[PDB]
């Protein structure tokens, strides 16, 4: 159902955190050769976490959920907001630029957990 397939959606969430965090302790020991396969394997999660919202987006609106439909609308905006401090934070690491790598590190941080904050309602919706 739609759900299931939010629950899967919100466990693809929670790898890239787990795989967000170990990336960050790999940039602040130096482990620059780890840093860049965890880059990869967030943009992978990234792009399968995009297609399962876009599944449920397209789902709730077929299904005529109005309320789904806004907030799932809200949060993705909200996560392409995340998506392209990623694609930044990944062009820092490409130029050897640390200082920008660190700042958008907690910047997305900050951004994709203002997202979260609609998980509740938008289960609740679905
Ligand atoms: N795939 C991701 C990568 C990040 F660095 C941060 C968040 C996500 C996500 O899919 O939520």
């Amino acid at each position: 159902s739609v759900k299931s397939e939010y629950a899967e959606a919100a466990a693809v969430g929670q790898e890239a955190v787990a795989v967000f965090n170990t990336m960050k302790a790999a940039f602040q020991n130096g482990d620059k050769e780890a840093v860049a396969q965890y880059l990869a394997r967030l943009a992978s999660l990234y792009t399968r976490h995009e297609e399962l919202l876009n599944r449920i987006l397209e789902k709730a609106r077929r299904e005529g959920n109005k309320e789904a439909v806004t907030l799932m609308n809200e949060f993705t905006a909200t996560f392409q907001t995340g998506k392209s401090i990623f694609n930044a934070m990944v062009a820092a690491f490409k130029n050897g630029d640390d200082d920008s790598f660190e700042s958008y590190l907690q910047a997305l941080e900050k951004v994709t957990a203002k997202g979260e904050t609609l998980a509740d309602q938008i289960a609740k919706a679905l």
